[PDB]
């Protein structure tokens, strides 16, 4: 495995997302839910929560273990790496084509961010914000796609509606929501089993 940096994917974004138009733009969203997802299916956390935030970002939130909050070589945090190195894999694919993403991790207590800009470099170290009850635990992750490499940058809520309804049906006994800051809409897909 030959490992690359954020700049590859940026050079060949067809290579990872299949195109710049919104059908690649959409899968950025796809990649980040799958994240939550995945988690969700280890049975980590009952409900994802996708924000079009009305700056033209998304933010999805899920309440799963949180990822790693630890230190890989070098004092680089694990979450760092996962960002801004391709081992061509979701997470690093849309952070190399945001203009910024922010991830901020939520366990043990504690409450950590990072923030990200230009393509994926890192603008701070994993830091502590805050404080949160023992119990609470998720990932959140907002970014902003970048406009200098997508021929549109706009969101579709029907898109990413069905995509949430399909995957609640899929996981079962798992909340996935989605609220439009945009145009205020909002729905909710839940299916018991
Ligand atoms: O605490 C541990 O030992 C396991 C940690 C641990 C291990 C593996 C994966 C995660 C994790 C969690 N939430 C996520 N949300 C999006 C991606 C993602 C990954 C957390």
């Amino acid at each position: 495995q030959v490992l690359e940096g954020l700049d590859a994917v940026r050079k060949r974004p067809g290579m990872y997302i299949g195109s710049t138009d919104g059908a690649g733009l959409h899968h950025l969203v796809w990649e980040i839910v799958d994240n939550a997802v995945d988690e969700a299916l280890s049975g980590f956390g009952d409900r994802i929560d996708v924000t079009i935030n009305k700056d033209g970002s998304l933010t999805v939130q899920d309440h799963g273990r949180g990822m790693p909050t630890g230190m890989h070589a070098m004092g680089i945090p694990t979450v760092e790496v996962i960002f801004t190195i391709l081992h061509a894999v979701g997470s690093s694919v849309v952070n190399a084509l945001s203009s910024w993403l922010e991830v901020e991790i939520t366990r043990d207590g504690a409450v950590y961010k990072q923030r990200f800009e230009n393509g994926g470099k890192p603008v701070t170290t994993l830091k502590k914000i805050g404080t949160a009850l023992k119990s609470k635990t998720g990932t959140k992750v907002t970014f902003m796609p970048d406009a200098t490499i997508f021929s549109t940058t706009d969101f579709k809520y029907n898109t990413i509606s069905e995509r949430l309804n399909e995957s609640a049906f899929l996981l079962k006994n798992v909340t996935l929501s989605l609220t439009d800051k945009r145009t205020d809409e909002a729905i909710e897909f839940h299916y018991e089993n």
